[PDB]
């Protein structure tokens, strides 16, 4: 039970209105990419004999329901809705209820899915990216409007040698909406077909199986061929698409593989310790502190969460009562950088208290003591020198860089990621200059959006500066793999977009700083 099939990629307005009207009752709803607003998102649910369209919008820190609540994955908020049925309300104080989730059966969102390839192409690209259990779904080519399911069998490993290793093409007939292998069940989509025979893998006679393990890999590429990538993501055509689009779409595609447990922050005594409060931190990566016997409560919580692939901490934006927490937090993680990608605030509403000291003043935080040692004013950024002890005792001095940037726009991305690829290497070189520093402090509003986006940039580069440019890098992978350990890391597709046009951006100056070395 993922599932996501609530989520049509490709769907207008008026045909998810007669969706509903036609294949659903009262209670059925849907989630689409409004065609209004490209940031927005529509929640269209039939609501007595008609249909409601509830709107989403998401500029880059969360998912906002319009009379509602905010939540970091599109999926959690329907996992919110649907176990929580008397909080959605129109207000006139009549409740939409969110009851049953109509599917789709566009596979367009799915990692095995190709649109159009061929037999050779499809059957090189398993032998040359491929390994015992790869599968993929091309266009078929000779009976149109078919698919073609072809998996590789191997050596095991199916890696050296020759004669063992095996590709095997099978049929899948599409006849009145219906899919199937020429025989037997006829499915409603190519992927309750395929998450069919992932579980009942189809064995011919002889008794060779064609396990569908895992799919292919279009997304690992070289660090220097970014360039010739982002071309190919950026061509449009929505027959689709914009390939940023359609590449992000089948990331979102993964989420609820990640609906990891987040109950320690979902507690009656940690509910005003979040800043929103149904975005939480897995408990499984939860940053717990220490202050030890109590001194009641002590307490362990704050809405953070330790990434690791150097390691970073994303955070919240601090509360009132959360600043205290926060400072025990740098202290005890030995955290000597902290990256502020928000400014006090922003459109009017506050998304961080001020939990640093004035210029040259020293202020007391519970049991931390901070000083204000220096503010360096750059543009785009604010560098902060601070000084973090613990009161009533010694030897607890350390120096704490805070890096508040400032530029980035109330709505949406920055224009040039110039401005976020400097401000990263001067943090990458001061964390880097001090031994044995802890994780990065990493924070914004819901410390999702930004704060992830931030991060994975980071993760990049630091794959690039070490490893050199021939290394091969994998942003996909790499945002699911930060999102499994932060419900939500990079928000929306012009973040995504973003990360890719840092990373090609950096690219070009390290080439072009080789090349000016050698005159
Ligand atoms: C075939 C092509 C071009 C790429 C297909 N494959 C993709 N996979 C991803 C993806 C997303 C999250 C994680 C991973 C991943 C990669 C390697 C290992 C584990 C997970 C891949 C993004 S696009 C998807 C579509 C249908 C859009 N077309």
């Amino acid at each position: 039970m993922t599932s996501r099939r609530w989520f049509h990629p490709n769907i207008t307005g008026v045909e998810a209105e007669n969706l509903l009207l036609t294949r659903g009752v009262d209670g059925s709803f849907l989630a689409r990419p409004s065609k209004s607003n490209p940031g927005d998102f529509t929640l269209s649910v039939r609501r007595n004999g008609a249909v409601t369209h509830i709107k989403i919008q998401n500029t880059g820190d969360y998912y906002d329901l319009y009379g509602g609540e905010k939540f970091a994955t599109l999926a959690a908020l329907v996992q919110y809705y649907m176990e929580h049925h008397g909080q959605l309300k129109e207000k006139n104080g009549d409740v939409i209820e969110l009851k049953y989730p109509l599917n789709c059966a566009d596979p367009t969102s799915e990692r095995w899915f190709h649109g159009h390839l061929s037999g050779k192409e499809a059957e090189k690209l398993l032998t040359e990216k491929g390994k015992h259990g790869s599968f993929l779904v091309r266009e078929s080519q000779s009976h149109p409007g078919d698919f073609v399911l072809s998996v590789r069998t191997g050596d095991d490993k199916g890696e050296s040698n020759d004669g063992k290793s095996k590709v095997t093409h099978v049929m899948i007939r599409c006849q009145e909406l219906k899919y199937d292998v020429g025989g037997g069940e006829r499915f409603d989509s190519l992927t309750d077909l395929v998450e069919h025979y992932k579980k009942n893998p189809m064995v011919e006679t002889l008794g060779t199986v064609l396990q569908l393990k895992q799919p292919l890999n279009t997304t690992r590429i070289n660090a220097a061929e970014i360039e010739s990538r982002v071309r190919e993501l950026s061509k449009l055509a929505e027959k689709v698409k914009q390939g940023f689009w359609e590449e992000f779409e089948t990331l979102q595609q993964q989420e609820c593989k990640l609906l990891y447990s987040r109950k320690e922050g979902q507690r009656q005594e940690n509910k005003n310790k979040n800043r929103y409060k149904n975005i939480l931190p897995f408990d499984h990566t939860r940053v717990v502190l220490h202050d030890g016997d109590p001194n009641e409560p002590v307490s362990d919580y704050i809405n953070a969460n330790i990434i690791m692939p150097k390691s970073y901490i994303a955070t919240q934006g601090c509360l009132q009562n959360t600043v205290n927490d926060f400072w025990r937090m740098v202290f005890q993680e030995n955290s000597r950088v902290i990256v502020m990608t928000t400014k006090e605030v922003e459109r009017g509403k506050s998304k961080c208290v001020k939990y640093w000291p004035d210029e040259y003043a020293l202020k007391e935080y519970g049991v931390m003591r901070v000083r204000n040692v220096k503010e360096s004013a750059a543009h785009d950024y604010t560098l902060r020198e601070l000084k973090l002890s613990k009161v009533g005792q010694g030897n607890t001095e350390r120096t704490v860089w805070q890096y508040h940037f400032r530029t980035w726009p109330d709505h949406g991305v920055p224009s040039d990621p110039g401005g976020v690829l400097d401000f990263l290497e001067e943090v990458h070189h001061k964390q880097e200059s001090i031994m044995d520093a802890g994780p990065v402090v990493v924070h914004c509003s819901a410390g999702i959006g930004r704060t992830g986006t931030f991060i994975v940039i980071d993760i990049l580069i630091d794959i690039i500066r070490e490893k050199g440019v021939d290394c091969d890098i994998d942003v996909p992978k790499t945002i699911q793999m930060v999102r499994s350990q932060r419900s939500g890391m990079v928000q929306t597709e012009a973040q995504y977009r973003f990360i890719y046009m840092a990373v090609q951006h950096y690219i070009e100056t390290l080439q072009r700083r080789i090349e000016e070395e050698q005159k």
